[PDB]
Order: structure tokens, then C-alpha cells, then sequence
């Protein structure tokens, strides 16, 4: 079946809590497969260690940048960038996982957790999970954002891996 995946957070050195993804490995395996592998760790790079650098409140929650920490870096295991896999699902709601980008087939590492519908992305973000657990720990990180995106404390995934 689909993945289960956790980041653990904090926010200037406390711990926020754990929030559970479910990773839509049925519908974009491509896409669930490098967060899969980027959680864990296991190609040697992943998320263990970087920040969520980007976030605004009543939009999303944005991470995944471990090579800069500032938004212009991250990179998939396949390489830099890959395809946009897929557009079939869509960002119905608050808790969807979609990819991060900077045009089409600009996908490395970053990606967001929505804290709304954000249906104007439909299309053009490829979505790929959502918050299974700890969408309390998601409204924390995005209370720490402002309108320019940048966080008032630092919000650090300490650790992350698969659960099943
Ligand atoms: O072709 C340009 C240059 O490279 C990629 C895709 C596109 N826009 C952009 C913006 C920010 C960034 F960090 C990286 C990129
Ligand atoms: O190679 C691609 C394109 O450029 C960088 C690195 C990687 N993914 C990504 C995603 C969002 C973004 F704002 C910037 C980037």
C-alpha cells in the first residue's frame, strides 16, 4: 500500500510535535517515491536537518530546501529537477502535500503542507499526500509565518523518516 511518513519539528529548539503524511504512492509513485527516500535518508541527503523557509498564514506551509535553506535549492534522487508526474489530484483542502516549484518540471525537494484549498494551484503543483496526523503541529509552523513568508522563530524538521 501507500507510505506512511513523519517529520518531527521544532521551532527555535522545542519540539512543535510529529506530523504523519500519507504518501499517494497509488497515484504518483515517482513523486511519493523521491519524498519517500528524502525522508529517510537513504540515498545519502533528505530533510533530516533543513527548514520549513517559506510560510504564510492562511496559504501554506514550505520546506524541503536542504541545500540552501533559502528557497532556491533541494534536489530530488533522481537528479536536480523532475517532471511534473501528474496533476490528478488536486489541492482540496487544508493537509495536502504537493510539490514545491519554479515552473513546470521544476520539482527537486521543496514541497507544502496547504492550510487551505488552494485550487488555483490545480494543474500547475503536483500533489502527491496529506496530513494523516498533527495538523496541530502545521497550524504552530504557519502561526511562525508572515505575508513575505519569512518565520519568526526557525521551524526545523530534527528528524523524519517512513513509519510503513
Ligand atoms: O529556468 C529558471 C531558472 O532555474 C529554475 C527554474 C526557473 N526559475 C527558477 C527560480 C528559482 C530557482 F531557485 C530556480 C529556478
Ligand atoms: O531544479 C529545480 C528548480 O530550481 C530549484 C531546485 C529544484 N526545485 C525547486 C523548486 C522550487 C523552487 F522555488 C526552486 C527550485
Amino acid at each position: 500500500g501507500n507510505p506512511l511518513v513523519y517529520l518531527d519539528v521544532d521551532a527555535n529548539g522545542k519540539p512543535l510535535g510529529r506530523v504523519v503524511l500519507e504518501l499517494k504512492a497509488d497515484v504518483v509513485p515517482k513523486t511519493a517515491e523521491n519524498f519517500r527516500a528524502l525522508c529517510t535518508g537513504e540515498k545519502g541527503f533528505g530533510y533530516k536537518g533543513s527548514t520549513f523557509h517559506r510560510v504564510i498564514p492562511s496559504f501554506m506551509c514550505q520546506a524541503g530546501d536542504f541545500t540552501n535553506h533559502n528557497g532556491t535549492g533541494g534536489k530530488s534522487i533522481y537528479g536536480s529537477r523532475f517532471p511534473d508526474e501528474n496533476f490528478t489530484l488536486k489541492h482540496v483542502g487544508p493537509g495536502v502535500l504537493s510539490m514545491a516549484n519554479a515552473g513546470p518540471n521544476t520539482n527537486g525537494s521543496q514541497f507544502f503542507i496547504c492550510t487551505i484549498k488552494t485550487d488555483w494551484l490545480d494543474g500547475k503543483h503536483v500533489v502527491f499526500g496529506h496530513v494523516i496526523e498533527g495538523m496541530d503541529v502545521v497550524k504552530k509552523i504557519e502561526s511562525f509565518g508572515s505575508k513575505s513568508g519569512r518565520t519568526s522563530k526557525k521551524i526545523v524538521i530534527t528528524d523524519c523518516g517512513q513509519l510503513s
